[PDB]
DNA sequence: AAGTGAAAGGA
DNA sequence: TTCACTTTCACT
């Protein structure tokens, strides 16, 4: 039932998201791990855990029940954030290429 | 004004909307084609006459007025569907994907 | 963009 | 729950 924004802040406030942190926790401004997954070194556990969290607190995953879906649960997660109107993406700032890949996001007051 | 239910009988009954038809007349159980807007294939008349029946029944439509809006239709005939007491989805069959994507429904006595 | 469940929402 | 859907919200 809680929405994606002060789920979202709940995720990095946490720090159990590998890569998921604030660069400016003052300014709001946090960056999301954003490694591809054809790429050498991607695994389920380090780079999508965010997004099977926001899968599983969403229904769409059922750990056990339902085959991992990645793929969906980045696009998901991708699309959901593209539509909140209180979070946009710092593109200036975002790298999501190469190793280690990531997108800055600031969360409008 | 007539009400979802037998509205929706004489529209299947009437033999005018493609592919609303019984699978099993004695038990009420009818196909509605549910083809997604977006497919390829997909034409107004072909795929949203009913939902726009439902619009012009409801007073949310008046041809030559209004500026069609399938994509309204279908959500409204939907959300109405979904709140009607004597009328179920039957999952089990209803293949939402594919090219003849349609969805199941059983109308209890 | 088209689609959806859930739940607040004229006669 | 006045009733029988209808519209808005937040996200395949
Ligand atoms: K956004
Ligand atoms: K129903």
């Amino acid at each position: 039932r809680m929405r994606m924004r002060p789920w979202l802040e709940e995720q990095i406030n946490s720090n159990t998201i590998p890569g998921l942190k604030w660069l400016n926790k003052e300014k709001k401004i946090f960056q999301i791990p954003w490694m591809h997954a054809a790429r050498h070194g991607w695994d389920v556990e380090k780079d999508a855990p965010l997004f099977r969290n926001w899968a599983i607190h969403t229904g769409k995953h059922q750990p056990g029940i339902d085959k991992p879906d990645p793929k969906t649960w980045k696009a998901n997660f991708r699309c959901a954030m593209n539509s909140l109107p209180d979070i946009e993406e710092v593109k200036d700032r975002s790298i999501k290429k190469g190793n280690n890949a990531f997108r800055v996001y600031r969360m409008l007051p």
